[PDB]
């Protein structure tokens, strides 16, 4: 089983998943004097409805909160794409530190923690089992957290972790609408690349925000008090989750704005 540990973690990935070593892996750091302003890139358009929220989960590496994704009630349109793509997921990487804990970088600045809105394309796949390996398959939107205030909108997620402090421990979470986590400017970058942890298929077209969204530095330890260990084992707590940024290989990220 792969995790984050020095034994099963990043770097050894690629012995049972050799596209780690791919040429659209993510994250990476994003340049700003090598980025493309396009002018074709639309704004990004998020429309979610609360009723979609389902349930959150202790996946032992991370925690995730599901929705439901039988119809188009929560979409994300515009920017690089002309398909609708349908929310199923978000879910937060951190670091050990403050100093840490984000998946990309900007101008190789390290953020504290990083938060990721997951989408399948429905305009050309039944299901995200299906849209998961296809380059054109999945969206994610991701926010880089910036150590500093405390973030009032994130108190109906840190709250539901005591229900799911171990590995498997699941819950109801409902009536939440996650593009209120989304900072107030939309301006973005996007470039092809990759689930950033197994199996790592390159199957994610990323939009980064510019603007980055606060996080305190005892909402992290909220974080990082979450268990990756079954219940009644010795209590292992999920330090860290955040993968090293990748080779761009030639990419060009673009720039909204
Ligand atoms: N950190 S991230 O880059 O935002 C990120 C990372 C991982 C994921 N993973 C995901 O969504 N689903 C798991 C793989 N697809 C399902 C699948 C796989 C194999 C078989 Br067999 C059947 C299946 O249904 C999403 C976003
Ligand atoms: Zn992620």
């Amino acid at each position: 089983d792969w995790g984050y540990d020095d034994k099963n973690g990043p770097e050894q990935w690629s012995k049972l998943y050799p596209i780690a070593n791919g040429n659209n892996q993510s994250p990476v750091d994003i340049k700003t004097s090598e980025t493309k302003h396009d002018t074709s890139l639309k704004p990004i358009s998020v429309s979610y409805n609360p009723a979609t929220a389902k349930e959150i989960i202790n996946v032992g590496h991370s925690f995730h909160v599901n929705f439901e994704d039988n119809d188009n009630r929560s979409v994300l349109k515009g920017g690089p794409f002309s398909d609708s793509y349908r929310l199923f997921q978000f879910h937060f990487h951190w670091g050990s530190t403050n100093e840490h804990g984000s998946e990309h970088t900007v101008d190789g600045v390290k953020y504290s923690a990083e938060l990721h809105v997951a989408h399948w394309n429905s305009a050309k796949y039944s299901s995200l089992a299906e849209a998961a390996s296809k380059a054109d398959g999945l969206a994610v939107i991701g926010v880089l957290m910036k150590v500093g205030e405390a973030n009032p909108k994130l108190q109906k997620v840190l709250d539901a972790l005591q229900a799911i402090k171990t590995k498997g421990k699941r819950a109801p979470f409902t009536n939440f609408d996650p593009s209120t986590l989304l900072p107030s400017s939309l301006d973005f970058w996007t470039y092809p690349g990759s689930l950033t942890h197994p199996p790592l298929y390159e199957s994610v077209t990323w939009i980064i925000c510019k603007e980055s969204i606060s996080v305190s530095s005892e909402q992290l330890a909220q974080f990082r008090s979450l268990l990756s260990n079954v219940e009644g084992d010795n209590a292992v707590p999920m330090q860290h989750n955040n993968r090293p940024t990748q080779p761009l290989k030639g990419r060009t990220v673009r720039a909204s704005f």
